[PDB]
């Protein structure tokens, strides 16, 4: 992480996350979680809201370096995103899947 | 990768690629396109069949290795889903919201 331009991120903000978040102290929940006080607190812990299974499976103390790697793909720390289009978890699952396909596709 | 079970395998494609895959000869396109012939080609380019953007942003020769690794996260190679939940493509994106939400989560 480096400093950047908190106006730009402003806009990003706004058009971005503002659908499922707010920022401001006090304010309410939405889809997400309200978000004010975030990087001097762990994650899954907003007062007020209830998260998926991800807050068990996954614990960090947020800061720059750490929220910037989750910002890059959000989406598949929501359980069953993987899963919808045909992921496997488990390496044998992918292994098995592929001995059976090289055979049934060819 | 390594051989594994096409006997699982088989439950895991009937359960979890057929709701959207074909694999035999000759078989039907569904929301994804049928898979024969799928370790004897190139990404993106079963017959009959028109895909996103991926196919123009990622190409691969099919191979037990590359399909392992595609089987992780499969999602992931479909344009929009990191967005939808607020994932930014650029560093400097990321830079900056992160800029912003420092200071308008204090
Ligand atoms: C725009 C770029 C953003 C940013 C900066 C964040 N989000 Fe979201 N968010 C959404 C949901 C449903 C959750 C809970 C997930 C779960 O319960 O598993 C979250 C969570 C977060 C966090 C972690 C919060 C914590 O208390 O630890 C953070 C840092 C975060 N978000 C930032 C939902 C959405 C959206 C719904 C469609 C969208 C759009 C965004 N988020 C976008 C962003
Ligand atoms: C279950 C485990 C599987 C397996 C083995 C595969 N899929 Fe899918 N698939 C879907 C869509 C919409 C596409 C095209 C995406 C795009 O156009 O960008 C695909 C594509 C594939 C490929 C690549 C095909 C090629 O010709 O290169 C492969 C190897 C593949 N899939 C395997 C849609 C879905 C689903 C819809 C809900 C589900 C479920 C799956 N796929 C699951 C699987
Ligand atoms: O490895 C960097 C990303 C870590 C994500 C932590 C999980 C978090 C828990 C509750 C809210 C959704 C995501
Ligand atoms: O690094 C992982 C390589 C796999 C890339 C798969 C691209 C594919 C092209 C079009 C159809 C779905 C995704």
């Amino acid at each position: 992480f480096k400093a950047g331009s908190a106006k730009k991120g402003a806009t990003l903000f706004k058009t971005r996350c503002l659908q499922c978040h707010t920022v401001e102290k006090g304010g309410p929940h939405k889809v997400g979680p309200n978000l004010h006080g975030i990087f001097g607190r762990h994650s899954g812990q907003a007062e007020g809201y209830s998260y998926t299974d991800a807050n068990i499976k996954k614990n960090v103390l947020w800061d720059e370096n750490n929220m910037s790697e989750y910002l890059t793909n959000p989406a598949k720390y929501i359980p069953g995103t993987k899963m919808a289009f045909g992921g496997l978890k488990k390496e044998k699952d992918r292994n098995d899947l592929i001995t059976y396909l090289k055979k049934a596709s060819e």
